[PDB]
């Protein structure tokens, strides 16, 4: 279903200027720096014939990737010490795949889970909380980011 084409590093902030920081291998938080700002190593993929650009999201320098998985009976965002996958050819591996959705005019971006369509990478309105996923993006959370390579 997806083949690795390349990786590229990006700076990232959410729409309220919170950036990501890695507090442990299991906790990524969004806060105002004003400590270690995280860059994403975004692996981009090509499909073949819910979004426009399939990517994996690496926490640069830490060899960790974002994945969406069921935990209990609820979708959950998590970080996995997972290898760079050349071929995403199983439902299982699609957990790592997000659609990067860019707004042409505004240059903002959202990330929708491929494994959990309708689910979006989000931050709390409050700082110092973990990043998460939601099926109500930008509704009492922020699911909107600004990226720069």
């Amino acid at each position: 279903a997806f083949r690795y084409t390349r990786s590229q590093s990006f700076d990232i902030f959410d729409i309220n200027q919170k950036c990501f920081v890695l507090e442990s291998p299991t906790q990524l938080v969004a806060l105002h720096l004003q400590s270690q700002k995280v860059r994403l190593n975004i692996a981009l993929y090509r499909p073949r014939g819910t979004g426009q650009m399939p990517v994996a999201l690496g926490i640069k320098g830490y060899k960790l990737y974002m994945s969406c998985v069921m935990s209990g009976t609820e979708p959950t965002l998590q970080l996995e010490e997972a290898d760079v996958m050349r071929d995403i050819d199983s439902v299982e591996l699609t957990r790592f795949i997000f659609y990067r959705l860019d707004s042409p005019t505004a240059g903002t971006t959202r990330f929708e889970s491929a494994a959990f369509p309708g689910w979006f990478i989000c931050t709390s309105l409050q700082p110092r909380q973990p990043v998460g996923i939601t099926n109500q993006p930008d509704q009492v959370n922020i699911a909107t980011y600004k990226l720069s390579g």
